[PDB]
Parts: C-alpha cells; structure tokens; sequence
C-alpha cells in the first residue's frame, strides 16, 4: 500500500552537540518556527551527515525534510524554508536538496517544486528557483500517470502542472526569469509537451473546456515571443501524434473543436487556423487550413477519428468543419466508383444465383462450367480483398463492431464461397450446405450499399446489447427445462429423447415455429404438463421485462444522431475507397490550394493549404443585425 | 451524546440508518469540524493534490466487526426504499468494495461447487434406470444427497438468524427461499427413492428444474449481468385477480352447457385448463359443433377472448404508463446493495465452519479528547478523484 503523501495523524515511515534526529526535524518544520532549526547545522558537520541522507528522509517514498515543509504552508508561506535551505549549502551536501526527488513507485520524481506549484504559492515557488530548483524535473510515478484509480496526470512537469491547475502566475514566472527559464517544448516520458498535457485533462464538461481553452491560447500566444521560430503544435510525442491528432484520438472534440477553427484578429494572426475571407449578409467564406487534416498526409486526423478514435463522439468530429465539406467534396469525386462496386457486385450475385439455381444433382454445361469459373475468382477476388482490409485494420474493427460488421460478413461469405468451390472439385456432397449459406450472406450483404442512399442510409446497438443479456437467461430456462422432461421421458420408457431435442423442441414453440407435445401417453403427463405451463409463463416474463427495458431506455435518451452517423459511415467508407483496389493502388489527390496567409514569426511567408468553406447560417446573421 | 443508545441498543447513527433518514445519515456519517470542536467529527480530511482528496473515514459503530453494525442494519433491518442509496455514501462504499475484493475468490468457489454439484445431479437423473456403473450411480446417489442435506442445513441455519429481512424484503432474498425449496425437494426425492415409491419423479424433476434455475443468483458476482422488475411483479397480481374471475366465470357457463346436454368441457378444473391455455398459446379452443347450443358456445368463447384482450391491453398500457414516467436510473446502486447482502453473510462464514471476523481500519491517534485521553480512533483511509469540483473551486 502506498505511503500518504502528508499524513497529520499517521507518523512517516522509516523503512557534541544535542541529538537532531528526522523525527524532531520533521516536527520543526511542520510547525514553521525557524527558531528551534539551531542545532542541525552542528549536528551535520560533527557525524558527516547531510539532510539528503536516508536518514533524514521517509525511507518508504524518499520525502525530504524541505518537502515536507512545502506540503505544511501556512498561509502560503513558511518560516522553515530559508534556513534549512542555507542549512544544506553549509554542510557541504554534493546533492542539492531543493532537487531532491522520492523513489517511491507510487511517486516518483516527486520534488519540492512540484508541491510548492499545486499549494499555489508563488511565493514559495519563487524561493525554490531563486536558489537554484531545476524546472525540468519529472514526475514519473504511478500516481502522476493516467490509470484506473486514483491518479492526477498533469504532464510530468512542474510548468505542465502550473498550466493544467489554471495559475497563469506561476505560468508567467516559471517561462521568464532570470534564474532558469522553463522552455514550452519540454516532453515528458510519454513525450508529452505542455500542450499535448492539456488535451489530455481535457473534458466534454463546458467548466474543463473553458479552461484547457484558455490555457491553450496563452501558451501559444506566450509562445511566440518566447520562441517565435519554434512552431509548438507540430511536436509529436512517442506516438507520433500532434497535439490536434492527439485531441482526435482521445475524443475531447471541445477542444478538437477550437484547434480546428481558431481565429485570432491583429497580432498573434499566424498562430489561427481559420482565415475569414469574405462576408456577404447571412454567406461567411472563410479559408480553413488543412495541416495534418487532409488524407494525403499518412496518419492524418481523418484517418485517426475513423481508424483509432474509441470514444463515442466520432460521429460529432465529421459534422465539424472543414470535415464536413472535405469528406463531402470526396464523396462527391468517389460516388460513381461506390456505385459502380455496387453494379459489379449485384452481376456477382446475379451469376452466383443463376449457376446455385441451375445446377444438376454441351453448350448448357460448358456456360454453367464456366459460370463456375467466375464465381471462384469472384470468391477469391473478394477474399484476398478482404484479407488486405483485415491487414491493414486489424484494430479498428475490434473497437468498432458495430461499423465495420459487414467487413467480417463479406469474408465468411468469401470464405464459404471458395470453400464450396473447392468441396465441389473434392465431389464431396457437403458443398451444398456452404453454398446456400453463401447464398443468403451474399444476398444479404447488399444492405451495405444502402449508405450511398441518402433516404436509406439516414437504436440497433440498444437493441443488440439488451437481447444478448436477456439470452443468458433464456438458455438457462432453456436448458434447465429441457434436462427435466427428457430425465422424465428417459426414465419410463419421442419428442423429448435427447436434450438437443428438448431444447430445440421448446425453442420453436417460443418463436412460433412449431408445437409442444404434451406426452398424453405418459404416466406422469400431469408433470409434463406442469413443467410445459413454467417454461410458458416464466418465458412470457422474461419476454415481458426485455420489452419493458427497451421501452424505458429508448423512451428518456432522447437523441437524434441519424444524420451523425450516416455521415461517419460514408467516411469510413470514403477514406477506404481512396487507398482503391489491391490489384492497383491510386495516387492521392491533394485536397486544398497553396495560398499565401501572411508572414510567419521566422519571416518566411506563410504559405498554407488553406481549403475554402462557405457557410450559409441566417439564424446567427440575424442576431447581429442592430 | 452520541454513543447513547435507547431501549433498542441504537445508537443516532444506527437508529438513522434503520429508520431510512439519509439525509442526516450522510451528514453524520462525513462531517468536519475545523478549529474547535474538532473531536466531534468523524471525517478527517489527510491530504489533497489537485482533484485527489484523501480523508480518514472513523469507523466506530461502522465496521461489520463489531456487533449489531450499520451495514447489518442497513442490509437486514432496513424497510425504507433508500437502502440501495445507503451503501453508496462513503466510507460505506469503499469498505464494502475492500470487503468483496477479499471475499470475490470464495464467491466464484462456491460458485463452483454449486455448478459441479448440478452436474452430478443432471448425470444421475439423466442415467438412472427405471457391478461398476451402478456401484457409481449408488456413489452418486450418496452425493446428491449429502450435498441436499448440506443446503439443507445450510438454509435453515440463514433462515434462523434472518428471519426478519425476508419477510421485509422478498425481491433481496426470493433466492434465499429457492434454495430451500430446491433442497427440500432434494432430500424427499431421495428418502422416497428408499421407500421404493414412484413419487419421488416429480420431486426429482422439479428439484432439477429450480436447482439449474438457481445459478442465475451468481450472476451479480459480473458486473454486466449483475447491473423495473418490482413494477412488473406488482402488476401481474393485480391483473391477476381479474382474470382469475373471468377465467372461473366463462369456465363454469361452458360446463353447466356441457353437462345438461350429454369432452373437452366435463369439469371445472378441465375447462378452466382448457381456457388458459389458449390464452398464453399453449393450445386451441374446441366449439363443441356437435352441441345443440353451439351458437351459445361460440358466443361465450367470443366473450371470453375479447374481455382476456382488453384486459392484457389495460395491463400493458398501465405497465407502460408507470415505466416512462418513473425516470430512474437505480440499476448500479441496486446491484451494490446485492453485493452488500452477500458479503455480509459471507464474512459469517459456512454454518460448519465460522471465521473471526478481521476489524477494517487502522487505529490512528486523532489528537485530544475532551476528558484528555487521546482520541484514537479506527479510521479508515478514502481517496476520491473528483474532477468536476476541483474545477469549480480553482480561482
Ligand atoms: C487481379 C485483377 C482482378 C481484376 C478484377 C476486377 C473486378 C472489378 C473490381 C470491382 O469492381 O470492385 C469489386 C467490388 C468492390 O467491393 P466493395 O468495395 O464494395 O467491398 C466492400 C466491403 N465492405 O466487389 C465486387 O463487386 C465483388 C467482386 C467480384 C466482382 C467480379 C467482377 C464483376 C464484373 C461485372
Ligand atoms: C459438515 C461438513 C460438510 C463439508 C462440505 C464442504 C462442501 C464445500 C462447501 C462449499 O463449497 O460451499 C457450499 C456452496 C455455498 O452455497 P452458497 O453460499 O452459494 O448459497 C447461497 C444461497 N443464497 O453451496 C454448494 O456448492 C452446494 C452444496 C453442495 C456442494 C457439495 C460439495 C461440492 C464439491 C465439489
């Protein structure tokens, strides 16, 4: 278990002049009373001890006699600080204890900057630096680390921890002063910067999105006379994501949002995003840049939100512009090509009907032999197709059933269909039950070209979530019933032989598909019959409450995100219809115009592909109407 | 004060928490005092960092330890509806959670034993006739009936002690009752399979039937299965009683009919299975053709379907009404409570074997109390990461 950091109640763990032991110099130092610290500068020098020491210090964790100091801050300011700072300088200690760090893995890193910057006193920050704190200390323990439990990740930084805690104080203090000066591109283990730390505290909240917001603009602002030639939203971390992709990947799309389109008026102009180009009444053209957006560049924010973003705000980051009209000026380019896979693959189906309807138990063979040559390189043509898909997106169908469910339903119908090619060579009869399976499949697997529909394509993950519960319940009514009546049947001795019957038996009866026999002839046919009314009246229960859930659940989430998500199912598809076919492969077509913005902060003109918007909204023109 | 009790042996705090008042229970439960007056409250706040705040929970009169505790009460004394909201506040949710990560691996071990003992109970029901295979079957048969005597015994002695909570609470504990029944059914079958009568079949398959129906009492051990059924059961009585009349009102006509002029109506009880099996698709209606009256026949059959549609109408419509006006999202603070029950019962151990209870807490020295003895208390650590009031208090 780890140790509390700073505990009133619970003692610190400790795993000639007058005695100063580490108990009687914590108790000083939490009381603040520089008068009693007399008598530790002798006692160092008389043993060669310093208050770095093991010693000194909790031996569980590594806390030192200044950060405990720091954790004890009356009214934001404590007497003890200074002198056991001169304390350290006289005794000669080779390791500064103002960089003093614990060793504990809960927390590790930890120093006495780091607590001063939580407590909020600047004024306790201000003496660390001045007597020589290093600002580029990380905190790289389990607590500072984003996990399950508890936890507070902040960025592994002490100008990260200013940032995220809304000091802008400290912030101004910590980049500028003359001791040592904190620079903006500080990463941490992971590699995150002061910006990538804030996209990760980040939250739908509007209280969180407010302040990472405003903590975003200051840095970018401040960062620009600090070092104007160093561009900070364009630093990758470990995982190569800038902090605008790595907003798409996490999901906090308030913050997606304001990246995305930014606009900043007179000075600090080069650092927006969002250029306004004409106005016109209710028309608004503005000019949209289109770094790491664009699917040209590999791992672009496109390709992230649709490929390797988990959070259920995927289909909100489409409808955002300029993703709106980028995905829609793509799909417009790549409609005839959707619909032309369509046409191919309903003459597929169409030969792959006839051939299965036509078939025995030579003009009329040799059409029917060579029917059976397209169907098997259609099969193979779709399943080596699949195969690629299932290469190169290993991982976003396993977080994203729902939207990519017919990718595995056009294997198993490609599977089954070359296999019952080749059970056919093998004159095996047992190619007729794969082929007729890969007959329904494959008819049914033309509902995934409805999305190119906008009628059709425009609740079922509730429904699904809610039958598979309510199935586990039901096989064990089904299968605690059907041991009974066959064990009854078994034993005076038939539609109950076997619990394979049985089951089957009962679960026709539940859907309509058949009848129950009652065993008239049976001794015990008052038992059967009693076991007959259980299985009825406690499945018209259970059936009865799957109802009732669905009911409730439907009816209070009032949402209406058909059109969210149509538009998310055309960018899953339109950003797989760019890569193209395996058997040959397009070149992406860059999407935007090389215009000229301004001057940038090195002096080089400021040349971006900016992508044009025009946007009709009467409702906001009329409000600024005077 | 507060340590006075009354002629109950309830503390204010323990007399709270039967009685359902959560208001003052969360406040006597989390409250602190700064400055002076500072040994008067239970929650000490130890250490903060950012949205973590931990503080040290006093857990005198708390802790299932001691005897006649507020998570007994709660969980066994308690008739008020908020007792599911109870086992929420803290430090009651984070010492209930300490309690089931101890006790999660006996859960699924009797889990275990339970789903090996309806495996030898389906095998010998299923392989039994009308030397080695029987000399097994004769073993087996000894397995089944120890293992019935062990619940046997085992629901007796839960049914002494808490006689009181399941006649409060039936929705908590109707497994409790089922695992009697399923065991009393257990040990008759195989005392009459000794009297050689062959009555022990029916007690043998209904026994089988409720003992395979139990395993769904470990589904709360799963946090997606174990995360609006009291509205339905409620309901069904009710509209049960109604059609109970219809159904003995239109079978007695359909007799009286019958047996003046003389068959699928011969009796009351006949006729009464005949109709209620129709209704729940179980079978067909016969119009007695033949009959003379047959017009009168097809006209109370008519009644009878039409007046059992309406009647089922009226049941959904007022099952729909309830559900979408009562928004309330209750289903993870339920399923705490169940854990609640079954980790009480469970830190008493098997009735063969009792374990010594292990006391939660650490005792830490709180400062001084009023008569100057030092205020140690057994408190108890809680971290909470909250991020929405972290926000709200930032400048
Ligand atoms: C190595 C050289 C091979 C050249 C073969 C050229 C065939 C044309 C290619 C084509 O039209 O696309 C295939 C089509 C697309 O699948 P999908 O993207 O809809 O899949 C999306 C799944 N999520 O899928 C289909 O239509 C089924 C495949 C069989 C078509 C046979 C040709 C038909 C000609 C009329
Ligand atoms: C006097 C000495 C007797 C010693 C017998 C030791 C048997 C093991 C004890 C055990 O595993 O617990 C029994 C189990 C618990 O019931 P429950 O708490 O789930 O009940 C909760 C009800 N609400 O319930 C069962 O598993 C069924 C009982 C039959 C088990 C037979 C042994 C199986 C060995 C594989």
């Amino acid at each position: 278990e780890p140790p509390p950091m700073e505990s009133p109640f619970q003692r610190e763990d400790r795993n000639e002049p007058d005695r100063f032991d580490r108990d009687r110099l914590f108790s000083v130092v939490s009381r603040g009373v520089p008068e009693e610290l007399t008598g530790l500068l002798e006692y160092l020098r008389w043993n060669s001890k310093y208050l770095t020491d093991s010693a000194y210090t909790e031996g569980s964790t590594g806390k030192t006699c200044l950060m405990k100091a720091v954790l004890n801050l009356q009214d934001g300011v404590n007497a003890c600080i200074m002198p056991l700072l001169q304390i350290d300088k006289d005794s000669g200690n080779p390791k500064l204890l103002v960089n003093a760090q614990c060793t504990d893995e809960f927390y590790q890193g930890h120093s006495a900057l780091h607590i001063a910057i939580e407590k909020r006193s600047l004024q306790c920050v201000k003496l660390l630096v001045e007597n020589g704190a290093d600002v580029h200390l990380r905190a790289c323990g389990r607590f500072f680390q984003k996990h399950q439990g508890t936890c507070f990740y902040f960025g592994e930084l002490p100008l990260s921890l200013a940032a995220c805690t809304k000091q802008w104080d400290v912030v101004t203090y910590l980049l500028e002063n003359p001791h040592q000066p904190a620079s903006l591109e500080a990463t941490d283990s992971l590699g995150n910067t002061v910006l990538h730390a804030l996209v990760m505290i980040a939250d739908n909240s509007p209280e969180n999105s407010a302040l990472v917001i405003h903590m975003y603009d200051g840095l970018l602002q401040m960062g620009a006379r600090l070092c104007p030639t160093v561009q900070l939203e364009e630093i990758s971390n470990h995982q190569g994501l800038t902090p605008l992709k790595l907003a798409a990947k996490e999901g906090k799309i308030e913050i997606f949002r304001h990246i995305l389109q930014r606009e900043f008026s007179g000075p600090y102009q080069p650092l927006s995003r969002k250029f306004t180009e004409w106005c016109y009444g209710p028309v608004r053209v503005s000019l949209y840049d289109l770094s790491s957006v664009d699917s040209w560049e590999k791992n672009s924010v496109l390709e992230i939100i649709a490929f390797h973003c988990k959070s259920p705000n995927r289909h909100r980051m489409v409808v955002l512009e300029p993703l709106n009209k980028l995905l829609q000026e793509k799909w417009d380019r790549l409609v005839s090509r959707f619909f032309f896979n369509f046409a191919c693959y309903l003459v597929y189906m169409f030969i792959f009907t006839v051939v299965a309807y036509h078939q025995p138990s030579t003009f009329g063979e040799s059409m029917l032999l060579l029917g059976h040559i397209l169907i098997l390189l259609g099969g193979i043509y779709l399943l080596l197709g699949q195969l690629w898909y299932f290469w190169r997106r290993r991982l976003f169908i396993w977080i994203s059933f729902m939207d990519s469910y017919f990718e595995i339903l056009f294997l198993l119908q490609a599977l089954l269909t070359v296999l019952s090619q080749v059970l056919r060579f093998m004159e095996t009869e047992w190619y007729l039950p794969l082929l007729v399976l890969s007959l329904v499949l494959g008819w049914l697997n033309l509902l995934y070209y409805t999305r190119g529909f906008q009628h059709t394509g425009i609740i079922q993950k509730v429904i699904l979530r809610d039958l598979l519960r309510f199935l586990l319940v039901y096989l064990v009514f089904l299968f605690g019933f059907a041991v009974a009546l066959v064990s009854l049947s078994r034993e005076a001795r038939a539609p109950y032989r076997s619990i394979l019957d049985a089951s089957l038996e009962l679960f026709k009866f539940t859907i309509g598909m058949g009848e129950l026999a009652f065993q008239e002839q049976l001794r015990f046919r008052g038992v059967v019959l009693l076991l007959l009314l259980a299985y009825v009246l406690l499945t018209y229960v259970l059936l009865l409450n799957m109802l009732i859930a669905l009911m409730s659940e439907t009816v209070n989430h009032v949402a209406d995100n058909s059109w969210s998500i149509w538009k998310l199912q055309k960018a899953i598809s339109v950003l797989e219809m760019e890569n193209g076919y395996w058997w040959c492969r397009r070149k992406k077509h860059r999407e935007g115009r090389l215009l000229k913005v301004g001057t940038r902060g090195d002096g080089t003109p400021d040349e971006r592909w900016c992508f044009r918007v025009e946007e009709v909204n009467w409702a906001a023109w009329e409000k600024t109407l005077p």
